[PDB]
């Protein structure tokens, strides 16, 4: 799945940041990921726990 790198790369963290302080655009990054490629979303399914886990970065 293309998420492996997504979860590893700042993609997950980075997002949390922008959306963390500036929660205006929200973590849409995911919407564009699953939407972009009709196959991505499916593979992304493995996320949720990890993806969202960071989406709520403590700091």
């Amino acid at each position: 799945n293309p998420l492996e790198f997504l979860r590893d790369q700042p993609q997950f963290q980075n997002m949390r940041q922008v959306i963390q302080q500036n929660p205006a655009l929200l973590p849409a990054l995911l919407q564009q990921l699953g939407q972009e490629n009709p196959q991505l979303l499916q593979q992304i399914s493995r996320h949720q726990e990890q993806f969202i886990q960071m989406l709520n970065e403590p700091p």
